[PDB]
C-alpha cells in the first residue's frame, strides 16, 4: 500500500534523526566507556547484576535494522546505558562519573531531539 511506503518513509527519517543524535551522544564518551557491551569473559557475574545491559554498538545495531519506533525507546535504551553502570560501579569510579557526565551532557541534545520529533512529526 501507499500508506505501508509513506509509515516506512517516516521510520526511515527517524533513523536518520536517530543516527545523527547516537553520533552527538557517543561524542560526549570520548573515553569510550560505554561504546561495547561490557565483557562476560572480564566480569563474568555481570547479569547476576544488570539484568539488561546496554552499551552504544548494541544500540547502533538495533538503529540500522530501524529497530527504534519512536524517540521514546532509544532513549529508554540510552538511560539503560547510564543506570547499569550508576548501580554497577560505586560513586568514586572513573566509570560512574563517566555516566553522570554523559547523562549530563547528552540531556541537552535530548532536549533538542525531542523538539524536532514533534515538529517534523
Amino acid at each position: 500500500s501507499m500508506e505501508q511506503v509513506a509509515m516506512e518513509l517516516r521510520l526511515t527519517e527517524l533513523t536518520r534523526l536517530l543516527r545523527s543524535v547516537l553520533d552527538q551522544l557517543q561524542d560526549k564518551d570520548p573515553a569510550r566507556i560505554f561504546a561495547q557491551p561490557v565483557s562476560l569473559k572480564e566480569v563474568p557475574d555481570y547479569l547476576d547484576h544488570i539484568k539488561h545491559p546496554m552499551d552504544f554498538a548494541t544500540m547502533r545495531k538495533r538503529l540500522e535494522a530501524q529497530g527504534y519506533k519512536n524517540l521514546h525507546e532509544f532513549e529508554e535504551d540510552f538511560d539503560l546505558i547510564i543506570d547499569n553502570c550508576m548501580k554497577y560501579n560505586a560513586r568514586d569510579t572513573v566509570f560512574y562519573r563517566a555516566a553522570v557526565r554523559l547523562r549530563d551532557q547528552g540531556g541537552v541534545v535530548l532536549r533538542q531531539a525531542r523538539r524536532e520529533v514533534d515538529s517534523i512529526g
